[PDB]
């Protein structure tokens, strides 16, 4: 396909089986300060699926490689954050990292497919 478009509905329906992913149920909503009081302290820019989802659908994301580097952030905040690299929630954002990458791989192959076929001549 060279529809330029096409990212879009593509990173809604990934972002619907994250959120049908038990392991995505810590990173869905911002960051708890009252659990985690010194989380701001170590992380300098939250992150999480609901700020993403939201970003995406006001159309404040231009294509799908910034929407890539803001999920990344969740999975890197979490090995930042993280007392452990044994720790539950981070082996969950692990899982959880390993199956965004499987699935973005073509949504990113795709649009920048389109783009060159779009600058062709
Ligand atoms: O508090 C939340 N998430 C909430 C709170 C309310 O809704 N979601 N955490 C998830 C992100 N996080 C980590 O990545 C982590 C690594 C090791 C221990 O925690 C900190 C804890």
């Amino acid at each position: 396909s060279y529809d330029i478009q096409a990212w879009k509905k593509q990173c809604e329906e990934l972002l619907n089986l994250i959120f049908q992913c038990e392991d995505s149920e810590p990173f869905r909503q911002p960051v708890d300060l009252l659990e985690y009081p010194d989380y701001r302290d170590i992380i300098d820019t939250p992150m999480d699926f609901a700020t993403v989802r939201e970003t995406l659908e006001a159309g404040n994301y231009e294509s799908p490689m910034e929407l890539c580097k803001d999920v990344r952030l969740i999975f890197s905040n979490s090995k930042a954050y993280t007392p452990s690299k044994r720790s539950r929630i981070y082996s969950m954002s692990l899982r959880l990292s390993a199956f965004f990458e499987e699935h973005i791989s073509s949504v990113l192959s795709d649009y920048k497919s389109a783009l060159r076929f779009h600058k062709r001549n």
